[PDB]
């Protein structure tokens, strides 16, 4: 019960609205905008191919909003109600339900337990936001690829922080000075970066 990105599946970044970014970003994977803004490239740099407003940038765009609904389709494992917290918790495989906003200060740590099929969903109805030098560890055969943050509004990636997985927001992604990503950035308004790394994840 893994979603299925589709030609999104090779973009560390993907927006309608445009890619806005600032210092020496690296995006190992490709990226795109179905618009046409993408500033700040260089000092910024891709290593796989610009998309803008082209087919793949269409068809990408597409899957990545086909992902979103499918995300928020599937019904939760685990419901976690108005919990506001998601540092400091070991979570198994799962499909995990929030229904207002979320932090994560610390470390979450995802744990495969021993099977490498594992699969996380998570299904955050508003805001995701991280904090400065927040960290997302995988431990047990937990992949990257096998993440997906379903976030109904916005997400917000705090300075200097690590996330692992598949970041499908409803509208925007900021990433603040210095975050990190293994996994991807798909947003359905613009993403905006400063001094970031993506570096997307295969199974």
């Amino acid at each position: 019960t893994g979603l299925d990105l589709g030609a999104a599946s090779s973009f560390g970044a993907l927006a309608p609205q445009g890619v806005a970014n600032a210092g020496a970003t690296v995006i190992n994977g490709d990226m795109g905008t179905t618009g046409t803004s993408i500033t700040g490239f260089p000092p910024g740099l891709i290593t796989g191919q610009l998309h803008i407003n082209d087919d793949t940038s269409t068809q990408a765009f597409a899957d990545s909003r086909t992902a979103f609904v499918a995300g928020q389709a599937l019904i939760a494992t685990v419901d976690q109600a108005g919990t506001a917290t998601l540092g400091g918790n070991t979570f198994v495989a799962g499909v995990y339900k929030y229904d207002s906003a979320v932090g994560l200060d610390g470390v979450l740590t995802l744990d495969g337990a021993g099977d490498a099929s594992s699969v996380w969903v998570f299904q955050l109805a508003t805001t995701l936001v991280t904090y400065a030098s927040s960290s997302i560890i995988l431990t047990n055969g937990a992949k990257a690829n096998n993440v997906f943050w379903i976030v109904g509004y916005s997400a917000t990636l705090g300075t200097y922080s690590h996330l692992e997985g598949n970041v499908i927001a409803n509208a925007l992604i900021a990433a603040q000075t210095g975050a990190t990503i293994n996994g991807a950035l798909l947003a359905g308004s613009a993403v905006t970066l400063d001094s970031n790394t993506v570096t997307v994840q295969n199974s």
